[PDB]
């Protein structure tokens, strides 16, 4: 009906007798009463910091909250002790309440030493605080031990937010709460601890992934568990992974690329939670993270109506500050969200009438052309429910002296639309990636999606690597090949330390896949380490290989994350050479993200 989106501060820095309030953690109880729980940080810091678990508690539907209780008291004289990270976790079945977490005494996560003893104050403890009454009172226990099942687990703390209590198939009933394990390698992996006994004892499953963190599970609507990762390894994306078990184990890995993150946590929860399985209703997610990948803001609710393959909604709750987020399915039909402003931990509520709408996500493939050119595009969407659209608009969001247009044919219930887009750009375009919004428009809600426009490029897919200096392979992955696959997240690298290699003069060719009249080559640093930043270098071409002809250009380029162009009169060439002679702060190791050439294809 009504859009809605009201919002109050829960907590404020400074005020209520803590200079720091964080980590947000949000459920439902079973007679309808709002938990919120946030750590309270006397030192501004997490584990080994005496934190303390915090609570306020609403009795009428999120509008009023009572007084700060504390679930779980930290020392801060010694021996110092510390609570921190909630997690809460409601057993719809029996009406128990459990609040996850984090129990430290010396160490925190990343200088936990292994161990499960509960007095060993050098490990970071797994705490669980159960209540079987709302939430009034609680009994804690430390169950490292029930979830350490290698002895290689050095450390380990809960995701906070909010876990899950399945509902279909034959594991019904249990409760899922998810973990960040630090293994024997000195990986981050993520772990599934489950109770089937209505948390009377907890066991961990089989852990995931490399360069995970905190974690989320979902039920979908056919019974397998989707978990969404903050990834540690910063590739600006969450990562996926889905099981179909009870005993607990997910597929590969892979990161999603239709969610960016800057490495930070996110909520992931079901729209309707008592749907039954295989319906509509129950392919429902709703998800909130920042949607920056430079920075923790423009905080962001998206959705999902088939099970998390693709998000065509989204909105922006709050453009400026945001770090972590939770949801929660309140009873009477919206959501609450507890999030982390920047002031401390505040508390909003949202119907989806306030989300935009409509399930209909479309596709509009990537483009190649000259400048100059026109090429007009497809576009399929694809249909929800009661959804008999007759006049759907297509707004694309471009360059102002670029001429996009769209049109789409009506959405029909559960049926295929087509449509098509027309880009024009103009003579003077300098080459590059471009990205171009397109905003369906209907009277019953919003769908937006994003093609990239390469104007003036080559094609990378018909290149390949004709020599290298150097490449490092056996530590990570440093591959020369790893510049022209249209990622800048993955880098080609020298040969590093480990294995004393050579020094700069340092050289990448690349085989264009035939002859090309070529203008220019543009480059972009290794985004996340500034030590192999390459500064002066000179262009060779070539096109039988093997006799070299140049330098055709020589600079010395800056510090930008951007790309970075070096252009030359044109030319025909099947070869192109990056000579790259020093480093922007003379050390040895030379790092190439992404490569581009500019001709005609
Ligand atoms: O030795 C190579 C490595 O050195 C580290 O200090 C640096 O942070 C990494 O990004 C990698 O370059
Ligand atoms: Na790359």
């Amino acid at each position: 009906g009504e859009p809605l989106y009201t919002e109050q501060d829960l907590a404020v820095n400074g005020r209520e007798g803590f200079p720091n309030y964080r980590i947000p953690a949000l459920t439902v109880t079973p007679d309808g009463d709002l938990l919120a729980s946030y750590d309270g940080r006397p030192t501004g810091i997490d584990a080994p910091g005496p934190n303390s678990i915090l609570q306020r508690r609403s009795t009428d539907g999120g509008r009023t909250w009572g007084e700060q209780q504390v679930v779980s008291a930290g020392q801060t004289t010694a021996p110092i002790k510390g609570f921190s990270d909630p997690s809460y976790l409601v057993d719809r079945e029996t009406g128990t309440i459990f609040n996850f977490h984090v129990y430290s005494q010396r160490q925190g996560f990343a200088g936990s030493r292994p161990g499960t003893d509960p007095a060993d104050p050098n490990v970071l403890h797994a705490n669980v605080a159960t209540s079987t009454d709302g939430g009034l009172t609680w009994s804690h226990r430390t169950i490292t031990a029930d979830i350490t099942p290698d002895p290689g687990w050095r450390s380990r703390f809960a995701a906070s937010g909010e876990g899950i209590q399945l509902r279909y198939g034959p594991h019904a009933g249990r409760l899922i709460q998810q973990y960040t394990i630090i293994n024997a390698a000195g990986a981050f992996q993520a772990v599934s601890v489950y109770s089937d006994d209505h948390g009377r004892t907890w066991r961990a499953g089989e852990a995931v992934g490399v360069g995970m963190d905190e974690n989320k599970t979902v039920e979908l609507s056919d019974g397998r568990v989707l978990l969404n990762s903050r990834d540690s390894a910063r590739s600006g994306y969450r990562k996926v992974a889905v099981s179909t078990d009870g005993g607990h184990s997910y597929g590969p890995v892979t990161i999603d690329r239709d969610l960016p993150d800057p490495t930070n946590n996110a909520s992931i929860i079901r729209a309707f939670p008592d749907a039954p399985a295989g319906s509509a209703r129950a392919k429902v997610l709703l998800f909130s993270n920042a949607a920056s990948q430079t920075s923790r803001s423009q905080g962001t609710i998206r959705m999902s109506c088939d099970d998390g393959q693709t998000w065509p909604v989204s909105k922006v709750f709050q453009p400026g500050s945001m770090s972590y987020s939770t949801l929660t399915a309140l009873p009477d039909g919206t959501y609450g969200l507890l999030y982390e402003p920047g002031t401390g931990i505040r508390y909003a509520n949202f119907n989806l009438a306030w989300l935009g709408g409509i399930c209909a996500p479309f596709t509009i493939p990537d483009v190649a052309l000259e400048p100059g050119q026109q090429v007009t595009v497809p576009v399929a969407v694809t249909n929800q429910s009661g959804i008999a659209v007759p006049k759907p608009s297509l707004q694309l969001d471009a360059s102002p002296d670029w001429q996009v247009q769209g049109s789409v044919e009506p959405l029909m219930p559960g049926r295929q639309a087509k449509g098509q887009v027309t880009i024009t750009v103009p003579a003077g375009t300098t080459p590059g990636r471009y990205r171009v919004g397109a905003t369906l428009r209907t009277s019953a809600g919003n769908a937006s999606t994003t093609f990239t426009v390469t104007v003036g490029l080559l094609d990378q897919a018909r290149m390949s690597i004709a020599d290298v200096d150097s490449e490092e392979t056996a530590r990570e992955d440093g591959r020369a090949s790893n510049v022209i696959d249209g990622n800048p997240s993955t880098f080609w690298h020298t040969e590093w330390s480990r294995a004393d290699a050579p020094g700069y003069p340092h050289r990448i060719s690349l085989d264009l896949g035939g002859t090309h009249t070529i203008s220019g080559l543009q480059y972009t640093r290794r985004q996340n380490s500034a030590n192999e930043q390459v500064a002066d270098y000179e262009i060779y071409t070539s096109l039988n290989g093997t006799t070299w002809d140049g330098p055709v250009a020589s600079g010395r380029f800056t510090t930008s994350l951007a790309p970075q162009r070096a252009v030359f009169p044109a030319r025909d060439a099947r070869y192109i050479r990056l000579v790259a002679l020093s480093e922007q702060t003379g050390h040895k190791y030379a790092a190439v993200a992404e490569l581009e050439v500019e001709g005609q294809r």
